[PDB]
């Protein structure tokens, strides 16, 4: 009934900078919601601990989740290699928005994106599914290691993540 919370805690180079967590809108994407909880907690056996945000572009978004290929061209759900787009009720409506990185319709997998500003021009493409609860701070520390071109200047890492309560 109650919403889910997951946490990513950061490190920068190998040195801790801090936690990140998540508020996941299960009540109106249960199925993307789950996907993204269970990369966090690694019931499944693979998923987001120890993977890196391989694209930061400051006044854009920060994104992360492709554990197989370590640089964006890869990634896999719970459900498959793929899965479909579930809705698009919510959308892009400022920063801390965490969203689906896609190739197209119907192509989710694990790539995901927190928004550091409105964006808009991405409604009814990519599926919405949570927010950032607490830790906005930290993620505005990691966009300052960003570039215009997305290759960040210090490796950025999911050191740790799992599911709170």
């Amino acid at each position: 009934m109650v919403n889910p919370t997951v946490f990513f805690d950061i490190a920068v180079d190998g040195e801790p900078l801090g936690r990140v967590s998540f508020e996941l809108f299960a009540d109106k994407v249960p199925k993307t919601a789950e996907n993204f909880r269970a990369l966090s907690t690694g019931e499944k056996g693979f998923g987001y601990k120890g993977s890196c945000f391989h694209r930061i572009i400051p006044g854009f978004m920060c994104q992360g989740g492709d554990f197989t290929r370590h640089n964006g061209t890869g990634g896999k759900s719970i459900y498959g290699e793929k899965f479909e787009d579930e809705n698009f009720i919510l959308k892009h409506t400022g920063p801390g928005i965490l969203s689906m990185a896609n190739a197209g319709p119907n192509t989710n997998g694990s790539q995901f994106f927190i928004c550091t500003a409105k964006t808009e021009w991405l409604d009814g493409k990519h599926v919405v599914f949570g927010k950032v609860k607490e830790g906005m701070n930290i993620v505005e520390a990691m966009e300052r290691f960003g570039s215009r071109n997305g290759k960040t200047s210090k490796k950025i890492t999911i050191a740790d993540c799992g599911q709170l309560e």
